[PDB]
């Protein structure tokens, strides 16, 4: 089939999709992958053909912009047409389009999936409610006949309530050759990864606090600071630290013993796939959920931003990295992450979805 998968312009949502695109073309089908040009090159590598086409601090009304991409993307509606369209759950436009074309739909859940019995967001978030109705042409995100969730089922909140419409394939990570090549003997020195990723780009005191907390400690520390800070700015970088704007995460996680992260779903599932315990410091609401989920599942510790100190970072790292039972549960969750089936099982469920008709 000619498959069209519609996704928003955000890195977090597109990585899980790429490995699926890679698997699909291996199975034979062809994808038109609508995306913003910035995101176009990553699409190409895994195969498929995607034809190209801000800040989220504001509280409501983001879709219309997604309604603006609906026509822009729908210009190609006519030239090549789908037999199956897959849309990221946030990218509303793909359904509208899809509804109009009455093609089978498959929803992508980058983040937790929800069902009638279980919903996401607090009452305050809940309270906003699709208030203004404009003039053109129900519930914003219900479940499609088949929804692929990029996490093991055991990680899903209220996983008991979830249907056969929901396939929990875990993170979609392929098999690839390491960019990192980080090599010297470890020395048996525990490797800590610190990355807040995209969030907290305005909090340089955090990275300074990490340096103060762990300089000249038993740990070896890799700290991805993004452009939040500039490595040269600091007076003295400790010998046991390695500070970059970016690092190959999957790579370092496979050699790490602890991961201080921001609770992004991609970063969390990668840590789970590598079986690395977590200290989660969340910024956005979804991260707060993931941070809570990590805590309740016993996979690590949830360190709220308002409590992050030199001491709290040390205390957290020490508690986590010293709890062997926590390491076991992390291992058990890693095992679930691999059994989840990945892009392989995701692709298979799409093909078997098409036989049903
Ligand atoms: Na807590």
């Amino acid at each position: 089939y000619h498959i069209s998968m519609i996704n928003i312009p955000a890195y977090g949502h597109v990585n899980p999709t790429l490995a699926l695109v890679e698997k699909l073309c291996e199975k034979g089908h062809r994808v038109t992958y609508a995306t913003t040009e910035e995101f176009a090159p990553a699409v190409q590598q895994a195969g498929g053909e995607a034809l190209i086409y801000e800040k989220n601090d504001a509280p409501l009304s983001l879709l219309k912009e997604s309604l603006s991409i609906l026509p822009q993307l729908e210009e190609l509606y006519k030239d090549d047409q789908p037999d199956l369209i897959i849309y990221d759950f946030v990218a509303l436009a793909g359904k509208l389009f899809a509804e109009k074309l009455n093609v089978p739909v498959i929803k992508l859940c980058s983040s937790y999936a929800q069902n009638e019995s279980f919903q996401l967001g607090n009452e305050d978030m809940l309270k906003k409610i699709r208030e203004a109705e404009a003039e053109f042409k129900e519930q914003l995100a219900v479940p499609e006949a088949l929804n692929i969730v990029f996490m093991p089922k055991s990680f899903q909140i209220q996983h008991e309530t979830f249907d056969d419409r929901f396939c929990f394939v875990g993170p979609s990570l392929g098999e690839r050759k390491e960019k990192e090549s980080l090599l010297i003997d470890k020395d048996d020195r525990p490797l800590m990864l610190i990355s807040l990723g995209t969030a907290f780009n305005a909090w340089p005191e955090f990275y300074k606090m990490c340096i103060k907390a762990f300089r000249d400690s038993s740990w070896q520390v890799i700290m991805s600071v993004g452009k939040t800070i500039d490595p040269e700015s600091l007076e003295d970088i400790p010998a046991n630290f390695t500070i970059r704007q970016s690092v190959p995460q999957l790579e370092v996680l496979e050699k790490a013993d602890l991961f201080i992260s921001h609770g992004g779903m991609n970063s969390t599932m990668e840590a789970m796939n590598a079986g690395v315990p977590l200290v989660v410091i969340p910024q956005m609401y979804e991260q707060e959920l993931t941070a809570n989920r990590v805590d309740e599942l016993g996979l690590g510790v949830y360190l709220p931003k308002e409590e992050v100190t030199v001491s709290s970072l040390q205390e957290a790292v020490q508690a986590v990295s010293s709890d062997q039972e926590l390491l076991s549960r992390v291992k058990n969750m890693q095992k679930d992450v691999k059994e989840a089936g990945g892009a392989e099982r995701a692709a298979a469920e799409i093909e078997a979805f098409m036989k049903k008709s």
